[PDB]
């Protein structure tokens, strides 16, 4: 069934996040580039969470091709999918009016990531780092509407 | 087998309810959505129950799209499928004269939904609200006819 | 070894009775429905028995699909699986001269079906109920001819 | 393999005898029926034995159809395929000169088949029932030629 | 891989000898036989041994049909499996100059075969019973050349 | 996917390194030779590490052919994949601005390879030797930029 | 993969050596053979070792056909692959400049092969048999260049 | 646990009845048989079912021993073992006021035995045998006092 | 510790209630009567759930035996342990100031049993009847404090 | 449990007959060898079956020793151990009034032993020979006094 | 070894906290009650995590018995053990200069209990309340040193 | 039992060949030769077969020591082990009138040792050498009486 | 032997370092702590590796108690554990003239620890900090001899 989806340039991502699946999406993204350079694309999500290493693995590639990328959320969305959520163009990041989002987290390597990560997410919104930190270690489930003020999303339908 | 089913425009849902199967239905709903808009679909059920997180993971979708969705019950319809039953169009919610139907049922959020749920059926059914909580916390298996008076459904053959 | 069955439409029902198969049969019955309004089907049987839920689950379906149904028995005809047997049309029921057919058997519910069940099967012939509760609680293997007198069958080759 | 095996109207029966395989042959025997009613077919055997129930399940079915059935034996055939061997048309039961076909073999009905069964083999040739019960209770491996005097077999090669 | 193997009318017999494989060979031999008789066949072998009940399940078959059969050996030609080597036509049984061959080896009937069996293989060559039991009960590996004096072989490249 | 991407002259290498996968890459590398050998190709990477033996197995193969090979890194690159990274042509190899590498690790046979392996990597980057072995045994996760002055990689976007 | 691969006269041999693969390969030799006895075949190798029973199983075949055979090694090559390495025509046995080999490694029959084997390997190259024998239980891993003195091979690119 | 349990002449029988335990239950009886003919013994029950052949292994054993036996019941007296409830003396067979009890069930011997057993109550309980057969074929449970009117039980508590 | 436990005349019961464990319990009680049937006994709990049929295995023993019993609760008591919490000497049933407690739950038998319980607790508590079912059929956890004013418990600590 | 049995000079044999258990029983037999060869023993049985080779492992053993032996049967006497029923003396072989007993069963020796046994029982029963094989080859169950006519049993109870 | 510990009044608690283990502790605890009022058992810890519902079960017991208790920590103290650490006397709660203690975590009940914990530690620490509730949900491993000033620990070594 | 087996110098060896019986022996040979190397030690057998290299672990051990040894057989003197039958004092090797004893079977070693044993039994029996070569390579059973005439056995019973 | 190992104050530590084993070793130290604070103790090692977090669970304890400790090494002294080599008295650290010793290796805190150890050994050995650091971070397996002068050990044997 996943195949027949792909015939009009749509993807799904809901199970979990490892390295094995990570190789699939990148490959999926790469096939879709070499058939046309400009046919718009979307992305649908319903995630539990994930590791840290692949979060850049996808963001770098998404920032790489000829065409653009849109994003959509569904219900639950974790720390990782959140970063993926605010990754397409600014006014193509829709959601649903029942959805939750959260934010949450071989040594000297990683400390570059948690800082590099915040640099992105605190620059697409304008919100400064002081807002980020105390709201990044904790766990408080925002909603659809209040997230818009936070600067993750443009216009719920 | 299923390849021929979808050429007619029909879905099945009868095993149980997790995130895994929940990930599947959405895609099928999304498949036909891009094939045609003038293709009001049906939906059959034989459910034991389910979780809560996917409950408001479908009604979110079913409300949006250009087509409309009828739905039908068979045998035993549980808490979750019930919320799905009285969820499509006003006058396209049929059932059968042998059909058991009943109605019943991180921490800082789940307590919000079952007030959001009960905020639904009081509108669809017209019924008041406190009548729900004495009926929803209890267990009283109803049937075709006597469940009609609540206003879950609209017709039978 | 199923494709050329459904052309020259025929079904088989041979292993046992659970919810899993219960969802399969209904679909095949639904396959023929939207394929033709007239394709009088048959149904061959070899059962050990089953549960109570799927039993009336099917009999309702057989009547919603007014395109007519024929039924045939083989060897051993079990409990509720055999209740299907007389449930088809009155003059399109048949069996074989080597065959047995045996009849016997979440609380307030089930006590109704064993009344609703006998309510049906005693109306096909005109037998009382108390004649049934002598026969249904007990166990006595009958055969082709001696079971005809109870009034299950209409003819035989 | 079993496809082109079957496109020339031929079957195998080699492993053992359960209900699972029993449900399979009946279907094949029914496959060929609706393709042609006069394409008189054959059947090969290499059996260890089996249960009691399906023995009748096949013999009645052979008798139900219009076309004719030929049978052949190979090596071993215990007292469940042997019944099948002497069940096709009289002038079409062949065998081989290296073959051992010797035969030896809820409650209220099991005793009946062993009488109904002996009714056949004796009525097939004309042997009495004591000679039947004398050598049936026991086991003594007869062969190709000496089997012929019983009346099982007509030809050989 | 099989689809092209059986094309050109060639087979292989490579692992071991049970009842399961025994049904596979006969079926193949029959499948070829249902096409053109004049499609002269061959056969290749490499075996560790086998049982006896299937040893005289094939020579029966190989000897009836109109098409002639050629046989070739590889490596270790062990018991029974070797008995087929001499069982083809007299002027085609080739072999290889590296290949060994060993010819060693209910309780009223199995004893008959070891007499039936020796009678064949001695009549094939004209090598009396003295040579048989002297060499059959024992274990002595023979090569290409020295095997030829027994008359197993007829030629070689 | 694999048939779908490989038709576009692309490869992937994501999991880990054994002998079995080593046999697959060569096979892919050889399938793609004969089909238009003027097609320059690529190779994408995401590696945890691996053994030593295949490391040469690919590098020697890469030179045997007529076509040419470009290479790209993603995120994490291990010791061997790094050797692969500096395997292709000069200004036809790239990386990403969020990635890193790492370079560290039947007796005599192993020992020679550490030299020959080190031999190549020093005669590609205009670097001396003690610069290498000193940084080899240790472990220091470098970046995009500082790698470029280390003569591994260039021409990044 | 192997389908569109195997068209162009190529095989692989990567994992290890048992009896099961031994039968699989000979088939591949035979499929290309009767399909086209003109196709100049080739062969590639990578092995840890093997048994002895299958070494002669192939070399007898490799010569038996009409066409020719070329052989190539990569990296590692074991005792059995080595004998196979010197199986093709004198001027079509190449290798790679990073590769090695080794030459090393019921009763009455197995012993003959160790002597039969050495007789081959000397007459193909010319060296006396004792010097050949003398390093045939001594493990001492050789390279590309120093192998050429033995006459194992004839040319590297 | 039971090192002290057998001391005091006490038993428990709580799980089921198969071949394993039946042999074990025996060994408990006659370890005590040697010690005294006067030291009385008790016996407690809680069964969910029971076999048939093993049932006539114990009532046999329970007679022709020196010591005297008493019995006490609990909960759900399933079948067969129950027969054991009526196995001691007319005034040593107690029960409890929440205890229910039911009574239910080669060919030449099995059909013989469940008739022999009825003749055993041609000695004990509800005299009019023809009415012993009236009940055991039926499925309807009983209570303590509702069962006293037969004579299964003699001193309640 | 467990042999030391029973010598202290103390029990623990904290995992679950099935058929297996229930037989272990009944033994322990009477075993304390084995040494002395005049000795005050304790009984502690911490249960997550409970069965139903096994519940009417224990209540009688607690009333059958000679000695007196006291009961104490911990943490979470499901449906059944509450019945046991109110089962002992009146002024000998205690609890802790954290012990949440709740009370919750063939066809001709089961529906009879859960009327015997409603028939009871009004006698032990001293409360009405249909106010029992008014709360027994729902789910609402009652604390320690609000349980005292009910009547379940009478000396807290 | 069993070390106390052996200190009672008593055995049990109730499961089956294979290689494993027979090695145990001889040792149980032989434990008393080191003890006094006085102090006669007993032997109890309940077998569903039995092998043949192990049967002639025990019969001899009973005669080699000095002690005298008696035997007692229970329920069913499958075969081979059964024979052991008639192994002691003509006047120490008791039974019970429900104990059904039946009789039943390399080439060069397996034939030889079922002949050796038939040579025996006529010495123990006193009956002829060719009536033994006439009756042992069939299958038919005989009760106690049905065997007392023969001599298998000598003092019933 | 643990069987010897209880004699030298000491516990270890080092793996985890689930249902099974908790019942050991209570049992391990109260056995030592009567043996001395001034037992003042030690209690050692090294846990990686902790549950929530089982935690309260211990606190009541620890603050129930007549004996006193002292507690000592080792390294990694997860969420719950911290509560359990402070559970003791004001001056008998020691630690080590190497350790790291952290603080971390039915909706009508589960959410309700962490209220009760936050209600407590301000009594043991003397610190305020709502400063707990903001610093408890975050994650910052505090040392031995900086954890003294709160009041968790009362002496060091 | 198993020490009490060792008690009064007795062994059993009845399953198969394993590497662990010398361990069971050297206590005896050392503790008894310390006590008295002349007492009645014994050894019993019942084997289906054995290996060849393990056999030359024991025959030496039975002669390195001072004490004397006797040997007794049961039935299957399978192979190798048997050698052990004739491996004790020449007048202490008994047997039974029921036993089907038989005798049967790197490279530089294994071909040496089956010759070594052939060099022995002529010393223990008294027969020639090359008659052994022809009588062990074959396979024919010999009884007790047929074996005494050789010299394997010296006092029957 | 293991209780006897604990006797005369001896330990072994030879498999690995994980969570389970660390707790035993602690308890082993603690049982010995109670008997005397002065009876010295030994400690032996042979480790293949070692964790990090578990390592800072022991060094404290070995410094905590009153008794002294002396330590001895064997062969492969891996990472972490070894730290324990130099974790006793200044002059009771022996070794063997055959052994090879190595010294090797949340993010906010783990980075504290592998620096915290580097804080130590300049104190335990006496060598400056940076030297310790670089040597510790490479792989350089030192001997007994050359590892003495670093100061890890001060006597050999």
């Amino acid at each position: 069934i996943y195949s027949r989806l792909l015939k009009d340039r749509i993807i799904m991502l809901g199970s979990a996040i490892d390295d094995n699946v990570a190789n699939s999406i990148v490959s999926q993204l790469l096939f879709l580039a070499a058939e046309d350079p400009e046919k718009e694309i979307s992305l649908y999500i319903n995630s539990p969470g994930g590791s840290i290493t692949a979060g850049m693995a996808i963001y770098d590639t998404m920032q790489f091709i000829k065409p653009k990328v849109s994003t959509i959320c569904i219900g639950m969305a974790a720390s990782m999918g959140a970063f993926l959520l605010a990754a397409g163009e600014k006014g193509k990041r829709y959601a649903l009016p029942n959805s939750e989002v959260m934010i949450h987290q071989a040594a000297k390597r990683i400390l570059l990531l948690r800082d590099k990560l915040n640099k992105v997410l605190a620059e697409r919104t304008g919100q400064p780092l002081e807002v980020i930190e105390r709201d990044t270690d904790r766990d408080n489930f925002k909603s659809a509407e209040e997230a818009l003020e936070y600067g993750l999303i443009d216009k719920i339908l």
